[PDB]
């Protein structure tokens, strides 16, 4: 699962990793994080 802190993070986030990049590459460029699914972190 991908945490964000904001809804824009999960804009940019979902758009970077949608065509180029990658979850945890664009997480990091959010600030969204790429958690398993057992918790979720802002």
């Amino acid at each position: 699962k991908s945490c964000c802190p904001s809804t824009t993070a999960r804009n940019i986030y979902n758009t970077c990793r949608f065509g180029g990049g990658s979850r945890t590459l664009c997480a990091k460029l959010s600030g969204c994080k790429i958690v398993s699914g057992t918790t979720c972190p802002k």
